[PDB]
This record gives structure tokens, C-alpha cells and sequence, in this order.
């Protein structure tokens, strides 16, 4: 009968703020070879979309391999898919910057010799009226999976054909991705592939299946280099995709070229099926898992997937606060640096979408990562003028107050102990307080035993100068881990402020309970120096009692291996090199100081990961009734 036309493409990206090596054996594991091979097969056509920091590693590493881009394209063996330049979630960032940064790409890919009229959809997070937005960029057509049309209403036999969908009065077309193709392309014998292919042909010589998927895959994921050249199931499948008389081959533009989509259809907010998973926050995603996985045992997933649903992506920003405020900062800063092409760019490339959520790969977990968008974030905002201001940034509805000098900006939370949230040099470009608190995910629970013994999960989130009230002969261990008895209710409770000259006034009439409530008031005197900041505390007890009180101050120190540490100090000194530096904290009073590494368990594509976001130290100063202390923190 009729042939089915096949679509095949790969999608190459690497996050700003990966390490060097990793855009190097990205490269000789997979980008290199596998188009070497593409050279191979004269008639093999490929949709590729390249990520803008790689192609611009690219240009100042391996300028040939260009020159081989090129002349695949010119011989018709590669179609360029375009997105926004440094793969930021388009529905996540403001509609003004999806134009720019996908032009950005699209001039790049133009001086490969094409002209892009594709996007690959990052993450493919779809929201309708992106449709208006990719028209003005100038895209006629963009790629998702089938699981977004099964989620509006389709059912799988009516999605090898791409279809239209409008908004604001304007159409594009979209091609979904076939999720089997997906789980035999690469890893399943070539073969299967292809009796897969042959049993879709019918009388309708416009049908057509669609393979999309991460070029990761053919090279770097563990194993996969092996498999897809050393036992050679790359050629293999050139050789036998390119011979098969039942399947055509072609790109996204040839096919729009020659047959027009089936119809109109309207998607929900989607992505791919697994996103569905991660997205939702732990307790339900672990619940999510469970049915997933008792439909497959009760073996009625098939027919019963397309009525599956989970969360969003937009929710990483609920389950992530970080995420969150990180974000509506950056969607601060965009906003106010949109006139200022310098400063703007920063800010696009803090747009990067890796570090904002969780998945399977580390993320946002990963220190180098987040740094890297809050890096881009101050650089992007030192451009402005400093101006204290007090407003709700992560829409919360409890205002959060901005102090900010020359050097630094700082961001404190009344309703949150009045701790700072975010305390940013603008001459290192780092956020101190770049931490991550550790949390339960609902993949844990097998972990082995020396992990295990240093899990913990935190009640507070982490800042700095939280106020702790503790019991003399608490121990470091207990609180290292959470087990600890906090004493106190000034840790994740709000106090009041009084705005001054350079900082902030906050006090709080709580209490220490132990045997009974014995009120207490905290105060705390929050001033920004040319250096950091310095901070006049006074702790008073109602009535007698032998504690101590406690001044938490985390800090995300990334290359210092730090373990469990207790002394006594009037001041001492932090080295991070490759992440804040060098800072130094100083009291007009000894204390004893509790250290230790905040250690986060998180999942990857390659085992474990058990990193250390950020290391915490608490001052600890004996109090009976009285208190009086000042702690400054200086940049060096
Ligand atoms: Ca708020």
C-alpha cells in the first residue's frame, strides 16, 4: 500500500555552568560521532536542534565540526531545529525574551546555512499562547509528544499525522512525538524498529511517525556509547532505515512541503509523560509512581495511559521555593534590564532551565548549576541602580524586604524569622546564601548504609541568622541530623521590622519552651557594610533560664568538603574557591561554633548523588535571662 513516512531528529544540549569536561566527552561520545557516521549514508536525514552555549563551545573547541554541519546541510542530510539560545522553559520566562532568544538561534543556525522554521520544544512544557509567540519569531512549526494530544482528548491512532493549533487568531503546525519510537530508538534491536515502521504503512500516503528524542542518548548515558557505535547499532540503522522500501524518510520541512496537517486540535499544559511524575510534589509523585507501576502489573496500561495524568512543570516553583524565588528574581531583573542589550543578556542566560527543576538528572541539585543562574541574575542587575524596596517577590502574600549598597543586595523575610533569604555580592557575583535545605523525594526508600547514616531532613528552611534556643548539653550530631530539641519559635515565625538608614530593625515576642513557656523577645539589628553586613543582637528571657541561644548562618561553601566540626571561636575564616570565596565572620564575644555540611541525596542518570549544597555554623552563646552579641559578616 502506501509508505510511511519517518521523521527522525536528535536534540543536543548542555546547561550553562556545565564542567568542561562534560561538553567534552558529550562531544567525542556522541556529537561527533554520530554525525561522522550521518556522513556516511548519503541519503540518512536528520532534524537536529543544537543548544546555543554548545554550539558557541563548539565554534572555540571544534570549528570543523561546523564545516561538517554545513555540508550536511548543503547535501540535504540535515534540517536545523531551533528554541530559545540558552534553552530556557519558554512558557517560564517573559514573552518579550522567548522573541530574542529564539532569534538568537535562528541567526545561528542561519550561519550553519539554514533557515530555521522548526522548534524543539525545551522540556516540551506546552502552554497555548506560545503559539503567538513562536509565530512572531517566525516559526511555523514546533515539536511535541503524543501524550499532549492524548491529554486533550486523541487517542493514539489518529497522531501520526502533525495538526494545527490556534490561538489569538493564529495557527502553527505540531508534530508529536511517538513515545514507542522513543523506547526502541536506540536501545531496542535495530529489527524492532523496523517491524514497528512496516506495520504502520496504510492507504494514507500522509501518515507518518515521528522519532525526537536527547543525542545524549546515542553516546553518553552509561552504556550507550558501547551499544550505539562499538556494536555498531548506529550504522545498522542507517543502513537499514535508508534501504527499507515501506518507510520514507524526511524532514520536518519536506513533510510540511508536500502534505498539509490533518486538522485543528487544542493541548492542555503538558510535556512529556515522565514530567508528569517529577513534577508533583513528593507525597503525590510517590502515589503517582504506585498506580503507574499497578497498571503495568495488572497489565491494563496500554489501553488505559491515555486517561493518566500527573502535575505541571510550572510547580517545580511549589515544590522548590528555591526555584522559585530564583525565578521571580530573574523575572525581576529581566524586566527591569530589558532596554540595556548588555545587561539583558545575563539575564537570558539565567534563564537556563536545568537548574530550576528536578527530574531525573541532578538539576537543580547541582550547585554549579544554580550558581551559574544567580551568577547571571547580579551580574544582570548590577547594571541597575541600588534601591531598598519592600514588596512580595515570590508571591507568597508576606512582603520581603531589599536592602541593598554598592556591593550587595540583600533579602530578608520578616514572616520568616527575619533571616536574610538571599545575600548577593555583586563583586563576586555569587549568593551567599545559594543552599538548598535537605528534603525527603519520593524515590528514597536501595540507599546503602554509609549514606543512610548520614541522612537527615530538614523542618527549616535555610537562610541566614536564624534564631535557635537550645539545651546546654545539646549535642552537635543531633543537630547536625534533626534530631536536636529545638527550644525556640524564632526560627520559622515572623517578626516585626522597622526600616533604618542602610538595613533593618527586627524584633520578636515569642518564648522558649521547654518544661513551660518562658517568653522570650528577640532582636536583631540588620545593617549592609561596604563589606557585607553586620548584625546587633539582644535576646531577652522573661524569667530565668540556663540555655543557650543560637545564631544559624548557612552558606553555600561548595568545595569545601567540610565534615562535623565544634570550637570556640571570637572569629574565624571560610575558604570556598570555587564557590563564594573567601568570607570571614567576626563577634565581639567567644562562642561556640557548630559546623557542618548540608548533604542532599538526589537521583541522576549515572547512580547516586549525595552532594553537599552548602555548609551550616551556628554561633552558640550561653543565655540565663540577658543576651547581648554582635555578628558581622566580611567579604574578602
Ligand atoms: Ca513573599
Amino acid at each position: 500500500m502506501e509508505r510511511i513516512n519517518f521523521i527522525f531528529g536528535i536534540h543536543n544540549h548542555q546547561p550553562l555552568g556545565n564542567f568542561g569536561w562534560v561538553f567534552e566527552e558529550a562531544y567525542n561520545r556522541s556529537y561527533r560521532p554520530f554525525m561522522e557516521i550521518l556522513e556516511e549514508f548519503p541519503e540518512m536525514k536528520v532534524n537536529v536542534h543544537f543548544s546555543g552555549p554548545l554550539l558557541e563551545w563548539i565554534e572555540e573547541n571544534k570549528p570543523d565540526y561546523l564545516d561538517l554541519l554545513r555540508s550536511l546541510i548543503k547535501r540535504g542530510q540535515l534540517e536545523i531545529v531551533v528554541a530559545g539560545f540558552y534553552e530556557p522553559v519558554l512558557a517560564a520566562i517573559p514573552k518579550e525574551d522567548r522573541l530574542v532568544q529564539i532569534e538568537m538561534l535562528k541567526d545561528y543556525a542561519r550561519k550553519l546555512g539554514y533557515d530555521a522554521k522548526g522548534v524543539w520544544l525545551t522540556e516540551r512544557v506546552w502552554q497555548p499562547e506560545l503559539v503567538k509567540s513562536l509565530r512572531e519569531a517566525g516559526i511555523e512549526y514546533v515539536v511535541v509528544d503524543d501524550y499532549h494530544f492524548m491529554s486533550a482528548g486523541l487517542s493514539k491512532e489518529e497522531l501520526f499525522w502533525p495538526y494545527y493549533t490556534e490561538d489569538g487568531g493564529e495557527v502553527i503546525t505540531v508534530f508529536p512525538i511517538d513515545e514507542k519510537l522513543r523506547y526502541l530508538i536506540p536501545f531496542r534491536p535495530v529489527k524492532k524498529t523496523i517491524e514497528y515502521l512496516e506495520s504502520l504503512t496504510s492507504d494514507d500516503p500522509s501518515k507518518v511517525a515521528v522519532f525526537h528524542d536527547d543525542g545524549e542518548k546515542f553516546g553518553v548515558w552509561p552504556g550507550t556509547y558501547e551499544w550505539v557505535y562499538e556494536k555498531g547499532w548506529l550504522r545498522e540503522f542507517f543502513d537499514a532505515i535508508t534501504s527499507n522500501e515501506k518507510i520514507n524518510l524526511m524532514t520536518y520541512s519536506e513533510y510540511l512541503s508536500k502534505f498539509t496537517p490533518r486538522g485543528l486540535v487544542y493541548l492542555p499544559i503538558a510535556s512529556y509523560f515522565e514530567m508528569s511524575e517529577w513534577s508533583l510534589p513528593a507525597k503525590q509523585a510517590k502515589l503517582f509512581v504506585e498506580f503507574v507501576e499497578q497498571l503495568k502489573e495488572e497489565g491494563k496500561f496500554e489501553k488505559y495511559r491515555v486517561f493518566v495524568r500527573g502535575g505541571i512543570w510550572k510547580n517545580f516553583f511549589f515544590k522548590y521555593p528555591e526555584s522559585n524565588f530564583m525565578h521571580k528574581r530573574m523575572l525581576m531583573v529581566s524586566k527591569a534590564v530589558r532596554d540595556n542589550p548588555e545587561a539583558r543578556k545575563y539575564i537570558l542566560k539565567a534563564q537556563c532551565n536545568d537548574a530550576y527543576w528536578h527530574g531525573v538528572f541532578g538539576g537543580i541539585y547541582l550547585p554549579h548549576l544554580r550558581r551559574t543562574v544567580w551568577e547571571n541574575i547580579i551580574k544582570a542587575q548590577r547594571y541597575l541602580k541600588p534601591e531598598n524596596k519592600i514588596l512580595d517577590v515570590d508571591f507568597d502574600g508576606r512582603a520581603e524586604i531589599m536592602v541593598e549598597n554598592d556591593g550587595f543586595i540583600a533579602t530578608i523575610k520578616p514572616h520568616y524569622g527575619g533571616s536574610i533569604f538571599e545575600l548577593s555580592s555583586k563583586r563576586k557575583a555569587v549568593n551567599y546564601n545559594d543552599v538548598l535545605p535537605r528534603r525527603w523525594e519520593h524515590y528514597h526508600e536501595q540507599i546503602p548504609e554509609e549514606i543512610r547514616r548520614e541522612l537527615a531532613y530538614d523542618w527549616q528552611l535555610r537562610a541566614i541568622l536564624q534564631d535557635h534556643f537550645i539545651k546546654p548539653e545539646e549535642t552537635l550530631d543531633n543537630y547536625r541530623l534533626v534530631k536536636y530539641h529545638e527550644l525556640g519559635d524564632f526560627v520559622n515565625q515572623p517578626y516585626e521590622y522597622e526600616m533604618i538608614e542602610n538595613g533593618v530593625k527586627l524584633w520578636r515576642e515569642g518564648g522558649v519552651y521547654a518544661e513551660e513557656k518562658i517568653p522570650a523577645r528577640v532582636e536583631k539589628k540588620i545593617e549592609l557594610t561596604e563589606d557585607g553586613f553586620i548584625a546587633k543582637y539582644r535576646v531577652l528571657l522573661e524569667k530565668p533560664y540556663k540555655a543557650l541561644f543560637g545564631v544559624e548562618i548557612n552558606l553555600a561553601v561548595h568545595s569545601v568538603m567540610e565534615k562535623p566540626e565544634e570550637f570556640e571561636a571570637k572569629e574565624f575564616e571560610v575558604n570556598d574557591p570555587y564557590g563564594i570565596g573567601k568570607v570571614r565572620i567576626e563577634l565581639d564575644k567567644a562562642a561556640k561554633v557548630w559546623k557542618f555540611p548540608i548533604k542532599t541525596l538526589s537521583q541522576s542518570e549515572a547512580g547516586w548523588d549525595f552532594i553537599q549544597q552548602g555548609v551550616s555554623y551556628t554561633m552558640l552563646f550561653p543565655i540565663e535571662k540577658e543576651l547581648e552579641f554582635t555578628v558581622r559578616f566580611r567579604e574578602l
